[PDB]
């Protein structure tokens, strides 16, 4: 909804903005993330501020300026996890060679 914290900046995003004078969008259905992963175990958002997925889950990964926790997206749903709870998944582009 609104600027939560602002003294602390611990975790930082990674979009620049080159835009000049009123910039009022909302959100755009087009999304560029970084990388996609999978659930290695069904992870428990404790609460509304972790994401809540299952094993196996739908997770793109849009800000991993942490080493150890990154940012992803389910279903239209965004929040934080560790990036020991997601591997690579590697997604192949184009069938084997045969």
């Amino acid at each position: 909804g609104s600027s939560g914290s602002s003294g602390q900046k611990g975790w930082f995003p990674a979009s620049h903005v080159k835009l000049l004078g009123p910039s009022s969008e909302r959100a755009t259905p087009a999304f560029h993330p970084v990388c996609q992963v999978i659930a290695m175990y069904d992870y428990a958002a404790n609460n509304e501020d972790e994401l809540s997925f299952s094993k196996g889950q739908l997770i793109n990964v849009m800000n991993k300026d942490d080493p150890d926790w990154w940012q992803g997206e389910i279903n239209g749903v965004t929040g934080l996890f560790p990036s020991n709870y997601v591997k690579m998944t590697t997604d192949s582009s184009g069938p084997s060679s045969g």
